């Protein structure tokens, strides 16, 4: 099973560790190791660039994990965010702030990042001077008391989301819903996930969250036992539910004033809400490849956690100086690895297994011509390149990182 | 008072908003607005590059906010992480995982990120193949039930830290403590904080945390009422306290085996632990400048949240096309702003107030020569540059972003 093989790879090479492994570990709680944090950050950079900073109609925020409790009463989560089990059980995590543990310092950890955006809608309109159609994007931790946490990092109690609320004139919501479904689906494909392992699934009206009139899920073919498909991201039409309920509960006008047409209306909201940690899982699974056999993690070079590995042909004291000066130069621009242990052939394979797009070998000939050998991960091609031109050579091939 | 003037600027321009402002707001809980999230991320990038990816002896991780409870018993936080008030009160925030609220699903939100590093020490040594002296760095949220939260974002219950644990041979700890004090102090100065507004303060032995044998604080002259200095970052020698106590409580050997010299020892730990949100506060305060008067936020261009502003001389329908094509081009590489509202003079000043290093004006002459005017924030100089060479012109001046 590819999924089991990929999970074991992730653990073995330090993409992830079980949180508190030495004490047993919380239920499917996971830490991200050296390779994992870089891959996770690279995914965040690509989402932020595509959804926020690369666009002229979206701005970002970073709201607090712990908001005033009334936020989650007004949003309705207090009332309906529960599941029956064996009695109804609310899935929000609780904490108590301040010196007294009275039900007065009670707060909820956010189960979604969306509400921190909604309650700031008027703030952002004011300081960013935005007019619908425009969006507010955010990446951060959310918390849910999942009853059956598992499937690796697919379903955890602590996870990270990448959510954007796109505020539009109500009569335009349907075409903007289609736009963002297509835009988000294509984001995964642009970053290397095979089109055939993705699909769209529309929620039946009885499977809609309390805030949505229509949700379309982007699903990935993870390879689970039974049904191998799993929700990767939800794109929902939340209409004016969220701004209306916070205006009603807070007493603050959250409508938008269209100065041009002197009209006041509450925008509708289209919301792409992706799972950072689930996308992490999907990119690894889809990249995994068993090509005289070879294991290759064929990650988009923009996502690969290590962009290049400097590998001296041997531990020889004459190779180290030139190789270490090169690594120091490349580290100014990218995350790179240095490895002189063992047969160079096994070191190539070690890098291929974690998706490193390029290996740079400093051999004995490098001391007479001042050039090195660059190996491409997928094709295993081999080009000889001037030491002073290696950074340029890699920059052209890592553009967008 | 500069500090009050800077706080009000931050709120007014959307560097920060009070969390849940429309409902009153948690005690000194703050959201980061469009400008703030970019500045915060830019600070994180500079720390990660300087402490982690730019070095050959440090790797990163991202451990969970919520670890197994036994982590915080073993660390001693359960026993001693309390302050007397009016009775001793533990300052860790609590939550309950799982369906039962018995004192069995009880967990603590981490009051520091360090413990997630320590319990993974053997994991990281294994998968990253590191040998002391080496470090493990991390950025993430921490939580403390501060009794008197205030001073803006200086002391909050939810905040972000940038911590690195540098594991060394015990006999080398003192010189590595000096190294990291100097390295961290200089990081702030390299990013533009005036040397005279920083100082070092050594904790008296009676003011040492339970895990440290010696702590030196980097303090910044925030301008508080009374004593204007405040802790910006702590660099502590935690000796072998943390690895020893987790080995003792978990039963897992967390020593390091030096294969070369066949010696087994528990490394000492030097720990730079910075406050992301406090550094955010310090960079704003120190950049604030009142130079015919002008208000300028003189942020290092690597930190500035908006790298360039595209400003058509007017709303004229002939300027928009060329200006919008330029903004679209620059957004491929940087966060940029577009503003055609009001007198160009006031738009320059609007950008200066938030530290934008460059304004790019598309005037009527631009349509006959296909060049634009670039204005430098600090000097207000003005250079005429070919449309097709603007990205190169800015890239050279934003290197390191
Ligand atoms: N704001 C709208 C919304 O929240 N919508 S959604 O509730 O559908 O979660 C949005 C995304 O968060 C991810 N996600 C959700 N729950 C979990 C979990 N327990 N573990 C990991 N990832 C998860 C998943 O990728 C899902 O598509
Ligand atoms: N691991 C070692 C350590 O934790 N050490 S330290 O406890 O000293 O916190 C480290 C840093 O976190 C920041 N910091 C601490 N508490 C707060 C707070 N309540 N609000 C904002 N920033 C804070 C501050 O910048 C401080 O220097
Ligand atoms: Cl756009
Ligand atoms: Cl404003
Ligand atoms: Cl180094
Ligand atoms: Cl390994
Ligand atoms: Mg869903
Ligand atoms: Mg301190």
């Amino acid at each position: 099973p590819v999924i089991d093989t990929v999970v074991n790879l992730a653990k073995r090479r330090g993409f992830v560790y079980p949180s508190g492994e030495i004490y047993g570990g919380t239920k499917s709680a996971w830490d991200y190791g050296p390779l994992g944090v870089e891959l996770k950050e690279n995914i965040k950079r690509q989402w932020w660039r595509s959804v926020v900073t690369g666009r002229d109609d979206v701005v970002g925020i970073d709201s607090s994990i712990i908001l005033p409790r009334e936020v989650w009463v007004a949003s309705g989560h207090v009332d309906v965010f529960h599941d029956p089990l064996v009695r109804e059980f609310n899935m929000m995590l609780k904490t108590y702030l301040g010196p007294i543990e009275t039900e007065e310092g009670l707060h909820y950890l956010r189960p979604e990042t969306a509400q921190g955006i909604f309650v700031n809608f008027a703030n952002v309109v004011t300081t960013a001077r935005k007019k619908p159609p425009f969006g507010i994007g955010q990446i951060g931790k959310s918390f849910r008391n999942e009853i059956t946490p598992g499937n690796f990092i697919f379903r955890t109690r602590e996870f990270e989301q990448m959510e954007m609320e796109f505020f539009v004139e109500p009569a335009t919501a349907k075409e903007w819903h289609q736009y963002w479904i297509d835009n988000r689906l294509q984001w995964y494909i642009d970053l290397g996930i095979r089109r055939e392992n993705l699909r769209l699934w529309e929620h039946p009206k009885d499977k809609l969250s309390h805030y949505s009139d229509r949700t379309v899920d982007i699903e990935y073919k993870f390879g689970f036992m039974g049904n191998p498909w799993g929700e990767l991201e939800g794109v929902a039409n939340r209409t004016d539910f969220d701004l209306s309920t916070h205006a009603r509960h807070s007493g603050v006008d959250l409508s938008f004033y269209d100065q041009i047409n002197d009209v006041r209306y509450t925008p509708y909201v289209i919301e792409p809400a992706a799972g950072l940690t689930r996308s992490f899982m999907a990119f690894l699974i889809d990249a995994y490849t068993e090509d005289d056999k070879r294991t290759v993690l064929r990650l988009d070079p923009r996502l690969a956690p290590v962009k290049a590995a400097v590998l001296p042909l041997s531990r020889h004291a004459d190779l180290s100086p030139k190789a270490r000066d090169l690594g120091a130069e490349l580290r100014k621009c990218w995350n790179i690895d240095f490895d002189d242990a063992g047969a160079i052939g096994r070191r190539y394979r070690r890098q291929d297994e974690v998706g490193t797009p390029f290996c740079v070998t400093v051999d004995f000939d490098s001391l007479q011509d001042n050039a090195v050998t660059v190996r491409e991960r997928d094709a295993m091609t081999q080009d000889r390149v001037a030491m002073s031109s290696v950074a340029d050579y890699l920059a052209v091939r890592l553009k967008g990182s």
